């Protein structure tokens, strides 16, 4: 006899962040190591900024959430701490994905946080996660944190290494994929702010964006934080604006097909000279230069303009490909 195995336990895993993966939310500097004189702690409090630390999963399985969720297990460990999988009891059972929405704050804090980012269940695009809900629960220690509930999206992320750069005529073929749900969160206002290839996953059937956190409102300076490497210059002065969404999109094209130079972990600023790639395909490499220009005003005026023109580039590459 064959045996009846639980799918969702190979998507699930162990609840355990490892050592070298342990850093404090607030300075971004390690927390919970083990030394020659004592073992780390799995939560505590940061020995430089004296914020709480937690690598501990707050959502248990069989744990319900809000009468409607329940918690299977967890998916991954990011910057926010734990997602979580779990089950929609109003949506057929539905696996669902909840993940927290600040790192620290009290009750009022939880409330607000999870009433600033509710105009997300209102974003409606197919190669978008989908925002179901935004509840609350009692983390470990018996204190309430809010959870956004969003869409379980297949696959894995677009990030590649040095060793496994995507060729040319496929990372085209994928941001031509993404332009257009720019275009739509462009058309109602809104800049995505944070692409980059983690945030990009491909699934069996199409790419779709995840981590809605950075979603902001055009000009608005209430989130200034990114990648140094993927970000804009001007974001301080200027807040997210369309300009800073396509300078992301060279950054995005260049980081998934060049052997990009790293200096202290991030991908320097502009494209390194004499690069095999840039040399091969020339259109492709004015249109990089082009999106990622330091005066945002020489950038694409538009994603849809964008896509014009990364659209002729691809016809370009496949016809030297050959
Ligand atoms: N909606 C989702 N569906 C499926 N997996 C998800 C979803 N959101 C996040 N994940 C998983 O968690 C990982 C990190 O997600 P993300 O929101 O980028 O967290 P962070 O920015 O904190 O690292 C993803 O690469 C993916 O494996
Ligand atoms: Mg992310
Ligand atoms: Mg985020
Ligand atoms: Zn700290």
């Amino acid at each position: 006899r064959a045996p009846d195995i639980d799918p969702l336990e190979a998507l699930m895993t162990n609840p355990v962040v490892p050592e070298s993966k342990r850093f404090c939310w607030n300075c971004g500097r390690p927390v919970g190591r083990s030394d020659s004189e004592t073992k780390g702690a799995s939560e505590g409090w940061c020995p430089y900024c004296g914020s709480p630390y937690s690598f501990l999963p707050q959502l248990n399985p069989g744990d319900i959430v809000a009468g409607q969720y329940e918690v299977k297990g967890c998916i991954a460990h990011g910057g926010l701490g734990w997602i979580y999988l779990a089950l929609d009891r109003n949506v057929n059972g539905r696996p669902v994905v909840l993940k927290g929405l600040v790192h620290s704050g009290d009750a009022e804090a939880q409330a607000m946080a999870m009433a600033e980012r509710q105009f997300l269940a209102e974003v409606v695009h197919p190669s978008i996660v989908q925002i179901f809900n935004f509840v609350e629960h009692t983390d470990r220690h018996g204190d309430p944190v809010g959870y956004i509930v969003m869409e379980y999206v297949g696959g894995q992320s677009l990030k590649r290494s040095k060793g496994q750069k995507l060729p040319v005529a496929e990372a085209i073929a994928y941001l031509l994929e993404i332009l257009p749900a720019l275009s739509y969160l462009h058309s109602i206002g809104l800049v995505y702010n944070d692409l980059k290839p983690e945030n990009i996953m491909l699934t069996e059937e199409q790419l779709k964006l995840i981590d809605l956190g950075a979603v902001s409102r055009i000009n608005s300076f209430g989130y200034l934080y990114g990648t140094p490497g993927f970000q804009a210059p001007e974001i301080v002065r200027t807040g997210p604006t369309v300009a800073t969404d396509i300078y992301t999109v060279g950054r995005t094209l260049a980081a998934l097909t060049l052997d990009l130079p790293t200096r202290n972990g991030r991908y320097v600023d502009g494209l390194p000279e004499d690069d095999p790639v840039l040399k091969t395909y020339d259109s492709y490499g004015r249109l990089l230069r082009r999106a990622i220009d330091p005066d945002p005003r020489q950038r694409f005026t538009t994603a849809e303009e964008m896509s014009a023109q990364l659209t002729g580039v691809l016809r370009e590459v496949v016809a030297q490909d050959t």
